[PDB]
């Protein structure tokens, strides 16, 4: 039977089932006020699927100059063509190779650049903005989005949306690496999975994906979406409540010291965006500091709602195209205020 919602993370995470249900706000706002993330499934079924394919981006934009990042060592690949990224997205035999002769796991940096998404891609902009869930919160002019309404005493988000394009991590060693390291954002955001690319040539990398989800602390109900419904898993997230950010900084200062980093006692390891919490670090955070997070697997068409101030990290399981919009809900406006 169709139902309005269900729960993940053993009851701790709301999952809304119909992205365009006009009554979603009634269920959403109780969980959101408590500082929880929220998942909304099914957004892919609302979009024009031909606008969100890797081959389209390569054909239309391939001659643009860009920088890439090597996810394994954070090295910058400077001034290459955007087609050099897109043509290796799924076909492993086309990827740029490291000195060791292995295909690299790459992230496309700052593309489209700054605020240029709407000017560069007007049809994609319209397709995304008209199908975002919780539109009173997420649309630029929604009634519960304060972004356009606040004075300079508040940090205002840039005009969006922003795209996050990166290959999947592959090996046992890659399990300890981020696509994106732990950080936080002073505005709320909604992040939509618009495409998942499951590669070929090295096609059988499915068993290491199960061990990553299992060791990532994914709940038993999340594991059923793979084995029973055959949905495409894109990325593993860890999100932490905004109230736990300082305890996380204390853990990362202690580990920085143990590893022989030489850091002033007040430096900010979350703002530095230099850490990925692997299985060892997530267990130490729980045991030593009493902090529990949310382990979320984002499938094709899932929208992840990230509360302002909440630390989060992302580990792509397969190649992903994600598009995110920032907003300022009244529930979390304190996080962007510039005083006390
Ligand atoms: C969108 C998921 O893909 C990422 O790169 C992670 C990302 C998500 C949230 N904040 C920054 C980056
Ligand atoms: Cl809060
Ligand atoms: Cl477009
Ligand atoms: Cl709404
Ligand atoms: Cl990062
Ligand atoms: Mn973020």
């Amino acid at each position: 039977s169709m139902t309005s919602h269900s729960w993940l993370c053993d009851g701790r995470l709301l999952c809304l089932h119909d992205p365009s249900n006009k009554n979603n706000w009634k269920i959403f706002r109780e969980c959101w006020k408590q500082g929880q993330p929220v998942l909304v499934s099914g957004v892919h079924k609302k979009l024009k699927s031909e606008l969100w394919k890797p081959e389209a981006f390569s054909q239309e934009f391939g001659d643009q100059d860009v920088d890439l990042v090597n996810c394994r060592n954070c090295a910058i690949i400077s001034d290459v063509k955007v087609r050099d990224f897109w043509d290796g997205f799924e076909i492993i035999c086309k990827r740029l190779r490291s000195e060791d002769g292995q295909p690299m796991v790459l992230k496309l940096k700052d593309w489209p650049p700054g605020e240029d998404f709407r000017d560069m891609m007007p049809t994609r902009f319209e397709d995304l903005m008209e199908n975002l869930p919780l539109p009173e919160y997420t649309k630029r002019d929604g009634r519960l989005n304060l972004a356009s309404r606040l004075p300079s005493y508040f940090v205002r988000p840039d005009l969006g949306p922003k795209m996050y394009n990166a290959y999947g991590l592959i090996t046992a060693e890659d399990r300890r690496v981020g696509t994106t390291n732990l950080h936080l954002d002073v505005s709320d955001a909604v992040n939509v999975m618009v495409y998942v690319g499951i590669p070929i040539g090295e096609g059988a990398h499915d068993e290491e994906v199960l061990k990553t989800i299992d060791e990532g602390d994914a709940d038993e109900v999340t594991k059923e979406r793979i084995h029973d419904h055959k949905e495409k898993p894109g990325a593993l997230w860890h999100i932490y409540a905004a109230k736990d950010a300082e305890k996380i900084r204390e853990l990362l200062r202690k580990v920085g010291e143990e590893q022989g980093q030489e850091n002033p006692p007040d430096h900010d390891p979350i703002h530095d965006q230099s850490w990925y919490l692997d299985q060892t670090l997530r267990k130490r955070l729980y045991e030593e500091y009493g902090v529990q997070g949310w382990a979320i697997v984002q499938f094709l068409g899932d929208a992840v709602f990230i509360p302002a101030g909440a630390p989060h990290q992302v580990h792509n399981l397969y190649s992903c195209i994600k598009v995110a919009e920032d907003f300022v809900s009244p529930e979390h406006v304190k996080h962007c205020f510039r005083l006390t």
